């Protein structure tokens, strides 16, 4: 009905950050229709989907095992936006601990299954959830994905997860920003 919802729900981009040990050491918006993919190093071949590339870690203390950690991202993660809603697949050695909209607390721990297409957002489901908030005022729809690399839990030596992510899909960023003016 609205022109300006037509267009967020058109729009494919996602809003992504990593942090190395609980610090943001990269955040980007996606401008590519067909999807990103989140690894370590360049690759040299060709692809219609965004490169995020994991930046170089910090020389100090923890850098010989997020290095480690690197090495089992080189395939990395393949990330995309469907009118449906957002899809992931590990290529990766790395295993990949997700939380978000499409997960449970008695599904816990979710876990990303190699070469295998996850779902980890649905458009529909997010439209409820957001009429749910514009007749209450409550809850905050859910439309942030939360991935952990290599790691269920911090280790015993270490205070935080080495390397995080977080994603949003910008059309529900835009839709939940539309329902707050009102
Ligand atoms: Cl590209
Ligand atoms: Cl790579
Ligand atoms: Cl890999």
């Amino acid at each position: 009905i609205r022109s300006a919802e037509a267009l967020a729900l058109s729009d494919c981009r996602l809003h992504i950050c990593l942090y190395y040990r609980d610090i943001l050491v990269k955040e980007l918006t996606t401008t590519s229709p067909e999807g990103c993919r989140i690894s370590h190093g360049h690759t040299y071949d060709v692809s219609n989907l965004d490169q995020v590339l994991f930046p170089y870690p910090d020389d100090n203390g923890q850098r010989k095992n997020i290095e480690k950690l690197l090495s089992h991202l080189e395939r990395g993660l393949v990330l995309w936006m469907a009118p449906d809603g957002l899809y992931a697949k590990r290529l990766c050695q790395s295993r990949i601990y997700w939380d978000g909209p499409l997960a449970l607390c008695s599904d816990r721990p979710n876990k990303l299954e190699r070469d295998q297409t996850c779902k980890l957002f649905d458009t529909q489901q997010f439209l409820s959830e957001l009429q749910v908030f514009a007749h209450h005022g409550r809850p905050a729809p859910r439309f942030q994905v939360t991935l952990c690399f290599g790691e269920e839990f911090p280790d015993p030596q270490r205070q935080r997860k080495l390397i995080t992510a977080h994603v949003e899909p910008l059309l529900a960023r835009q839709l939940y920003y539309f329902a707050q003016q009102n």
